[PDB]
DNA sequence: ATATGACGCT
DNA sequence: AGCGTCAT
């Protein structure tokens, strides 16, 4: 394998919500902005800043009140909120549009709402025979950097970027159809494509990674934002992972990564390589010390799983602070307010995608519990009525409350959880 | 007081 | 089945 197999690619959409808003408003265009779910508790919580406001410092998961103290002449579109919460249609509606895009290139799997894994490795294979052997230009990756490059024997940004392509180019081998930096070359003029059609036909730009594997590819998009695209390709590796900090490789965001720093004690990718893949095990899993061992060597295997749609469809809403629910009247009904959008989007989804969930389940979190879900019951779904999964979905639950009153409710919930896995061919 | 889906482990 | 972890 050697870290060399497959030709995987990950693109995703810049600031994609803000675009989605973007392209709807056109004052928003080139103008810094941001997205806000709700409105009142001080002006709203920010998910999504266009570049020209990230200028300013705006973050997301900060107070839209807050973000208005750091950027002054910054718009701000609200999120379309239905039934009290927040109803992201219109995103989902843009995001089905730039899947059908990509999938005529390649299989993809669907990672985010605005990300796709690629998998271009059965594709480059059908086009180094079908052009016999082109001299691959560089007018057919004119968003392309490669990482690690240029070398070296009064540039600008694009300057340079020429350059690291024109090199690239100039040690490629247009005639070993075998050699992997090749066919890297190949991915990328099919990513410069795909890239180049979304825009074409959403308006929507995006930047992508190509490399030889899924943590490759995220890592290498990543890099060159936005517009662009980034070719990490397997000579890059030592040189990207030396200086890069182990938390950005993606399932080592959380606590394992975390413990990585402090048991073996390093910070950044390359520190992680002078160790035995018997050596890590004993720090870490089983499959960890072996899964590290093969990362901080560029080699991963987890393949891009075809799956354009989800396996789960669910709706969540947050009782934060002193608006958690402490009455039976009160949880019974979001749990109905939240098995109405979800009859809506499972209809959505019969007729969409001929498949119906079986199995219901309903989440709850409580005030106080250091937890996500404090309880998470699996039921039973038959039909699509909500009525039948609110009353059903709380029965589920009433048996929880500890209110010797049965009109209250106590420790009174932070969230509500309701999401429909399980989806049969019918 | 920063709405969602994927998966792993038991 | 039901928790815990990771992610956008
Ligand atoms: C991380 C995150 C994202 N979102 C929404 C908003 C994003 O616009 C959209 C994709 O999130 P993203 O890919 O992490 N960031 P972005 O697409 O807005 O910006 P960019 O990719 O860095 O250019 O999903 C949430 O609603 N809650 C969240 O916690
Ligand atoms: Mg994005």
């Amino acid at each position: 394998a050697t870290g060399q197999d497959r030709v995987v690619a990950l693109v995703d959409m810049d600031c994609f919500f803000v675009q989605v808003e973007q392209r709807q408003n056109p004052h928003l265009r080139n103008k810094p902005c941001a997205v806000v779910q709700y409105k009142s508790w001080k002006g709203g919580g920010i998910i999504a800043v266009s570049y020209e406001a990230r200028a300013f410092g705006v973050t997301r998961s900060m107070w839209a009140d807050d973000a208005k103290k750091l950027c002054p002449d910054l718009l701000l579109a609200q999120v379309r909120e239905s039934r009290g919460k927040a109803n992201l249609t219109k995103y989902r509606e843009a995001s089905v549009e730039v899947m059908e895009i990509m999938s005529r290139f390649a299989v993809i799997e669907r990672a985010s709402i605005d990300e796709a894994y690629v998998d271009l490795t059965s594709a480059v294979q059908e086009r180094l025979q079908k052009l016999q052997g082109q001299p691959i230009s560089a007018d057919l990756l004119p968003s392309t950097y490669i990482e690690g490059l240029p070398q070296g024997p009064t540039v600008q940004k694009e300057g340079m970027r020429k350059q690291g392509l024109f090199q690239w180019l100039d040690s490629l081998q247009i005639d070993n159809l075998t050699s992997p930096d090749l066919q890297l070359t190949v991915g990328a003029v099919i990513v410069e494509e795909m890239r180049a059609a979304i825009e074409r036909e959403t308006g929507f730009q995006c930047s992508a990674g190509i490399s030889h594997n899924k943590v490759l590819a995220k890592l290498a998009c990543g890099l060159n934002k936005p517009n662009r695209q980034t070719l990490v390709s397997h000579g890059s590796v030592p040189q990207l992972f030396s200086q890069m900090p182990i938390r950005k490789i993606r399932s080592l965001g959380g606590k394992l990564g975390a413990s990585v720093i402090e048991i073996l004690g390093i910070e950044y990718m390359g520190e992680l390589t002078q160790f035995t893949e018997s050596q890590l095990q004993s720090h870490f899993g089983e499959k960890n010390g072996s899964w590290l061992y093969a990362m901080c060597r560029g080699i991963e295997h987890d393949p891009v799983k075809p799956r354009q749609l989800p396996k789960t469809i669910g709706c969540s809403k947050n009782f934060p602070g002193k608006t958690a629910l402490a009455t039976r009247e009160q949880v019974q009904w979001w749990l109905l307010q939240l098995a109405q959008e979800l009859e809506e989007r499972l209809t959505k989804d019969r007729n969409d995608n001929d498949r119906v969930a079986t199995q219901l389940v309903v989440s709850i979190r409580v005030q106080g519990d250091k937890r996500l879900s404090s309880l998470r019951r699996c039921c039973a779904l038959t039909r699509y009525d909500a009525h039948k999964m609110s009353h059903d979905a709380f029965t589920v639950i009433k048996n929880c409350n500890t209110s010797g009153i049965q009109t209250e409710w106590s420790p009174p919930l932070t969230m509500l959880f309701l999401c429909a896995t399980k989806f049969s061919a019918s």
